[PDB]
C-alpha cells in the first residue's frame, strides 16, 4: 500500500466506485458503477433464499425464493442492477461486487447462512438453511448464524483474469411484421454444453390410452440464466402400425415450476420398419427466462389412430441432445453461486438488499457518439499486488461472504492511507 | 509476534481457520474447518443449559437440555459439526475451536453463566445455573451474568499438545444379512475404565413376590458418548430352590432418562449349594448413544417357580464389573466440559449458536484418492510462543468463557498484525 | 546452570519439592510433594527386601518383604505415599521421587545391595541379595555393600516424557445396596495385555477319584500392582459321560502367597461329542490386591457323578486367555523396578525410608471447587538441559541408587548457585 | 506502568484475578477469586435499594431491598460469593473487589443513583434514591441518574492496608446433643462497642393494668451483619410492693423489621428499698442474623401481682449496657458502605448482578492438606505505586461508583500494556 491502488480499492471495497481490472484484455472502455436496491418481503415460514451471481458479467445479480409451508422454494423475483446495462452498452465485464443483506422492519429477529459455491446454481445437492455450510470447504467461503439486522456482505472474488468483454443482451436494429419481435446479439463467447444421451436403444411398452400414454423420458440438471438453445435427435423404431407421438421440453426452475415449455413434436405418425427421426431445433431467447432454469426434461405422449382394450403400444428410441447455453461457461455467468438464506425472521418484515457492481463497458452506437473511451490506467504492480493478496487470502481473511460488522472492521483496518495528495499543492 | 504465528492465530481465533499443531506428532494430514450453526428453542421456564465439549476430537460439539417445571432437565438434541467427519475422515486431531452463544429472536432477554470444567459431565456435583459458577476455582474458565443478547465465546484451550490421531467412529466396509447392520472403527487409544465391586456377599432376603421382587444392585456416575463395553461377573448363591434370577443394565442420560436398556440375564435358575455365574458381555454401539450417558445402573429381578404366602427368598452375590469406555481418557473426549446456562430468556426465543472447529485430518480410503496429504508447515518457536502465552494465561486474561463483547475487544487488542506482506512485490 | 532450571533441580534434588515437567503435555494443573515414612522391623533373619516403583504415577511406593529361614520372602506392607491421592485428586503424573533407606535404631548393622532393573517385579530372574547385582548391566544403575548406617539413596530416573495424565484409582459417585460397594475410574490408557494359550488340545487322563483329581494346567508370571481382567475361553471335549469340571483362578504374590483366588467354573457337566465352553470373564478391582501379583495359576478339577475303582476320566482342552492389566504398560506403573536388599541386619531393629514424591495433580471435582491450577511455567531450554544431562548421565555419574553419602556430596557439587536474586531488590 | 503492577491490576480491575496485598502483613496464603451473580427482581413500586459491603473481608456481598407502597424498605435476600468461603477457609482478607449491576430482562427501563458513604448502614441519614447523592462531599463516591440498561460499577477502593487476616466464621469441631448446635469462631480482631447509658434514675410511673404496662426504654442505631453480644446490667428501685418486671431486647433489620428477640429477664419480682439487678449476658450467633442489624431496642413490662383500678406502679432504673459487635471495627467489616438505589424501572424486571471479589486466603484444616501456601510474589515499588495513584485519585478520576461505560473506557485507558513476553522466548 502506497497511496493505495485503484483496482485494489475497487475489488476489496466495491462500494467506492470501479477501476479498471490491471490485466492484458487492452481494451478501450469506459468504467460504470450501478447500485441494486431491493425491499424484500418474508413470507409465511420467516425464512427465505436469495442466490447471487457474484461474478455475473451484466445486469442480473441475483434472484430471491421465499421458502414456504411445504419446504419447497417459490420464486419471488429477479436481483437486478440499477438499470438495464443492455440498454446501453454492448460488451462488458466485471470489475468487483459486494452486497449487503439486512433487515430493516418489524411489522433481534433471525439469522442468515451463506455461502459461495464454486458451481452453478443446480450444481448444488443440499440448500437447505442448515445445508448450506458445507457445499465448500473453504472457510472463508461460508458464514453462519449471523444475526438479520447486523446482516451480511457478499464480496465477489475472482474466478479468473483476461476474460474478455462479454456481449450483453443488447437489442439489435430490427423491423418486423410482429410487434412481439425481439432480437438482440447474446453473450455467447465460452459456451456450456451438456449432452444427454436420452435413450440408448430404449425399449417402451404399453397398453393402449384414449388420450395416450405419457412417459418422462429423462431429465436432467442444467443452468440457464441467459439464452440457450436444444440440438440433436431421437430416432424411433416400431413394429406397431399408427402410432402417433407427441413430444415436449420443460425448462424447470429453481422452485420446480415449469419456465418454458415447448412441443418439439406434436402428432407425428410413425412407420413400421424405418427410423422415425425426431429433431430438436429449439431456440429459447432470455426474455422468455422468467427465473433461473436448473433442470430440462422431455415428455414423450403415444397414442394410436385406432384403439381398443389391450393393444399394447411399443417402440425403441435412441439419441443424443445437446443444451447449448449461450456464454455459460463465462466465469461468472452461471459459474460462482453465493447463497444468502435466512430463517426465523418475522413474517412481513423487511430483508434489505443493497449493492454496488463495477463494470467495465463499451458503450452501444447511439451512446458511443457521447461517450469517451479509452484504454485503462497504468499502474505496474497492480495486477502483481492483486496476486499477492488473493495469495495470502486466507491469513489475511479476506471473505466472499462477511458479517457485516466483520466487513466494516475491516474495511477501517485496510485502507488506512487515503492521504490528501501531500505538496502538489505548493510544488512550484 | 513477527506476521503472526499460524498456530497461536488458530488457537485464540478459530474462527480464522486451521493451522497444523507444532508439536512432534508429524503425520501426513489435511487441515479443514467445520462450523457448527443450530437455533435453539428456549422452553418453558426460560432456562436451560448447553453442555460443550470443546476439546472433542470429531464431529459431536456437545448438548442442548431444556431446565423443566419440576426442575428437571429434558434432552433437546445433539449439537453437532456442520457434516459426520467420519463419512470423510478416519482419523483426527483437535486443532482449536470457538462457539458463540447469544438470542437472536424476541417473541433484552436475561442472562448466562458458564463454566469450563476440568472433568467429565456426569462428574460436576451441582450443575445449576448459579451452581455453575464455582465448578472451577481459575477466574479464567467462569463468567457470571452475561447479557444473553451480547452472548458467550467458549474458547477451546488445549488439555495436553502430542496427543495421538483419534480414530473417528468411521464405517468399515461390510455386509450382512440385517440391513440395520452396523460396522464401525471406533476411538479406542487411551481407554477409559471404570471398576464397580456391586457386591462383596451382599445378602438379599425378601419374602415372594407373583412378579418377582426387583432390586437395584447399584447405581453409579460413569461418562459416555460413545462406543462403550461392559465385563465382568457377578457370582449368586443360595440355600432356596427354584430360585429364577432377572438383571438388566440401564444406562441413564444426563435428564435421567434411560438411554439404553440391556437384558444382561433374563429367567435364569440357581442352583443350591453352588456358584450361580452370571457374566457381562455387553457391547454398546455409538448409535445407540442418542445422548451422553451420565449413570449406569444394574437391576435384578428375583422370582421363584412355586410360590405362596411367606416364602423368603435370599441369595447372597459377590463379584466385579468392568465398564470401558473407548478411547474415554483421551483428552477431549469426554474431559473438558464447558457448560453455558441460560435463565430468565423468554419462551420461544431463539438461542443460537455458531462455531468454528478446526482440525487435523486423515482422509478415508476413497477421499484419500483425491486428497492429497502433507506433513505440517515447520515453524520453530511456534511451539515454544504457545508455551509461553499459556504461562502466562491469567496474566493476560485469556478465558475458556468470554463475554463475546470482551473476547472481540481481545481480538482486534492481540492480531495488531496482519501486514500484507511488504516488498516480495518489488523484490526482484 | 544459570540461577538453575527448577525441572532440574526437581528431578536430581526431589527432597526439594515439585516442579512442571517441560514436556508437551500442556495441562492446567497443580504441583505436589508427598511424603513417605517408614519404620520397617527387621525380621529373624536380619534380611529383607523393598521393591520400590520409582516411577509409580501416583500413591503407591513400594513394598518390604522380609526374608525367612527357609529362604522364601514373606510380605510385610506396601510403602506409600504420606496420603491417599485418589481420595483428593483424579489425574496425575510423576515428576521426580526419591527415597532413603538406612537404619536408625540398634535392637554397625549390616549391609545393603541396590539395583534398577528395567522390568516389573516378577521379570527378575535372580532376586536373592547377591544376585540383584546382576539385574542390569548399567554400572549407575546398582550400587553393592553399602552400610546399613550409612544408607541408601534412591533416585527416580525418567523412562519417557511426554507421558499422559494418570487417572488415579479415585472412588466415583455411586449409590448400592452393599456396604462393602466400591467405584472407582481406573488408571486405563496404555494397557498391558498377556496372552495365555494354556492348551492346544491338550489330552487330560487320570482314574477316578472321590473328591476328584486337580491339577494345574499353566502357572505364568505376570505384574499387578492395581486392577486388572481376565478374558478368554477354555473349551473341552470328551468321550466321557457325567463328567464335571472345577475350574479356580489363583493370583500369587511376589512372596508366593495367594493374593486372589476366583473360581472360574465350579460343578459344570461336560457332554459327550460338544464343545463344552468355559469363558472366563474376571475383574479384578484394585482394593482386592493386597500385595503385587507375580504370578497367575489355573487349576482344574475333574470329577464324576458315578465313580468306581477304575474309571479313566479323560477329556481334551483347547483355549487362550487374556490377561490385561489396566494401565500396565504406562512407563512407571509397573515398569522400571528398583530393588533395595539388605542382609545381615541385627533382628528387630529399625530400617527407616524416607521419601519425596513430587506430582502433576488435577483436582477431583470438590476439590477443584478451591484448587487453581495452571500451565506449567515456562522456561526454554530446560527440556534441552535435561536431555544433555541424562546424555551424560554417565560421565556425570547420576545414578539412581547411591550410597547417600555420595548422593550428599552430588547434590553440593551441583547446586552450587542459589544466589538470593541481586538487584531486583535496588531496580528502581 | 512497566508489563504492570499484578496488585494495581487487580485492584483496578477486579474481574482480572486476585494479586497479594504489596504491605508487610506477610503471612504464607493463597489467592482466590469469588463470583457473585444475583438476578434480582423488581417490586410493585419499581424502586429498590442495594446495600453493598465493599470492604467485606468474607463471602457476604451486600443485601436487597425492595421500596414499598407506604415508602418502606422491604429486605428481599442476602448478596453472597459464589461459595461459602468459612466453609474451608479460616482466615481472609479483601484483596480487591468490582460488582456490576444493570437492567436485563423486560415483561430505556429506569435510573441508578449511587453513593460510597464512609460509615456503616445505620449511620445514613437519608437512603432515599435522591437522597443518597448527599451522603458524602467526595465527587468521585457518588453517581447520579445513570441508565439502569448500562448501569453501574462498583469499585472498592482500599480503607487502609496492613489490615490482620480476619477469621471467617468457620464451623469449630464440636458435637452436642442438639441437632442445631453451632459452633464458630468469628471475626473477633477490632472489635466495635457501642456504650448506652439507657438510664440515669429514669422515673417511671403508671396506673395498673391487667397484662402490664409496655415501654421502649431506649432505642439506638447500631450495625451488626456477624455475631455481637450484649453486656452491662440495669438497677431498678421501688417503693410499691409486688410489682414484676419483664424485659426483651429487639434487634432492628434496615427495613424496620424485627430480626432477633430475646427476653432479658422475664417475670422478675422487685423488692422495696433494695437494688434490684436485670443482668445483660446477650450472645447472639451470625447464623440468627438473617439481615443487617440497623438498631436495638429494649422494652421493658411492668405488671403487678394483685391489682386493682388505680394502682400507681412506679420504679427507678439505672444502668449502661455495652453492645460489642465482634470485629466490627475492622476496616470493611462493617464500615465503608456502597448504596446502589434504582427507580422507575418496570415492574417484574430484572436488576442483574455480577461481581468478582478476590482474597488472600487460608484454608482450613482439611483442605490445607491439599492447599499449598505462600508468602506473596515480591515486587518493589507495588505499594509505593499504589499510594501514588491513590494519591492522584481525583485527578485520575478513580471512582468507587461508575456508569459502566466509563468504567469500561478507564479499563482499556488504563491498561495499555499487557505485552506478551518479548525475547524470553529467543533469549538462548
Ligand atoms: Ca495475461
Ligand atoms: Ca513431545
Amino acid at each position: 500500500t502506497q497511496q493505495i491502488v485503484p483496482f485494489i480499492r475497487s475489488l476489496l471495497m466495491p462500494t467506492t466506485g470501479p477501476a479498471s481490472i490491471p490485466d492484458d484484455t487492452l481494451e478501450k472502455h469506459t468504467l460504470r458503477s450501478e447500485t441494486s436496491t431491493y425491499n424484500l418481503t418474508v413470507g409465511d415460514t420467516g425464512s427465505g433464499l436469495i442466490v447471487f451471481f457474484p461474478g455475473f458479467p451484466g445486469s442480473i445479480v441475483g434472484a430471491h425464493y421465499t421458502l414456504q409451508g411445504n419446504g419447497n422454494y417459490k420464486f419471488d423475483q429477479m436481483l437486478l442492477t440499477a438499470q438495464n446495462l443492455p440498454a446501453s452498452y454492448n460488451y462488458c465485464r466485471l470489475v468487483s461486487r459486494s452486497l449487503t443483506v439486512r433487515s430493516s422492519t418489524l411489522p433481534l429477529n433471525g439469522t442468515i447462512n451463506a455461502v459461495t459455491f464454486q458451481g452453478s446454481l443446480s450444481e448444488l445437492t443440499d440448500v437447505s438453511y442448515n445445508g448450506l455450510m458445507s457445499a465448500t470447504a473453504n472457510i472463508n467461503d461460508k458464514i453462519g448464524n449471523v444475526l438479520v439486522g447486523e446482516g451480511v456482505t457478499v464480496l465477489s472474488l475472482p474466478t479468473s483474469y483476461d476474460l474478455g468483454y462479454v456481449r450483453l443482451g443488447d437489442p439489435i436494429p430490427a423491423i418486423g411484421l410482429d410487434p412481439k419481435m425481439v432480437a438482440t446479439c447474446d453473450s455467447s463467447d465460452r459456451p456450456r454444453v451438456y449432452t444427454i444421451t436420452a435413450a440408448d436403444d430404449y425399449q417402451f411398452s404399453s397398453q393402449y390410452q384414449p388420450g395416450g400414454v405419457t412417459i418422462t423420458l429423462f431429465s436432467a440438471n442444467i443452468d440457464a440464466i441467459t439464452s440457450l438453445s436444444v440440438g440433436g435427435e431421437l430416432v424411433f423404431r416400431t413394429s406397431v402400425h399408427g402410432l402417433v407421438l407427441g413430444a415436449t421440453i420443460y425448462l424447470i426452475g429453481f422452485d420446480g415450476t415449469t419456465v418454458i415449455t415447448r412441443a418439439v413434436a406434436a402428432n407425428n405418425g410413425l412407420t413400421t420398419g424405418t427410423d422415425n427421426l425426431m429433431p430438436f431445433n429449439l431456440v429459447i431467447p432470455t426474455n422468455e427466462i422468467t427465473q433461473p432454469i436448473t433442470s430440462i426434461k422431455l415428455e414423450i405422449v403415444t397414442s394410436k389412430s385406432g384403439g381398443q382394450a389391450g393393444d399394447q403400444m411399443s417402440w425403441s428410441a435412441r439419441g443424443s441432445l445437446a443444451v447449448t447455453i449461450h456464454g455459460g461457461n463465462y466465469p461468472g455467468a452461471l459459474r460462482p453461486v453465493t447463497l444468502v438464506a435466512y430463517e426465523r425472521v418475522a413474517t412481513g418484515s423487511v430483508v434489505t438488499v443493497a449493492g454496488v457492481s463495477n463494470f467495465e463497458l463499451i458503450p452501444n452506437p447511439e451512446l458511443a457518439k457521447n461517450l469517451v473511451t479509452e484504454y485503462g490506467r497504468f499502474d505496474p504492480g497492480a495486477m502483481n499486488y492483486t496476486k499477492l493478496i488473493l495469495s495470502e487470502r486466507d491469513r489475511l481473511g479476506i471473505k466472499t461472504v462477511w458479517p457485516t460488522r466483520e466487513y466494516t472492521d475491516f474495511r477501517e483496518y485496510f485502507m488506512e492511507v487515503a492521504d490528501l495528495n501531500s505538496p502538489l499543492k505548493i510544488a512550484g
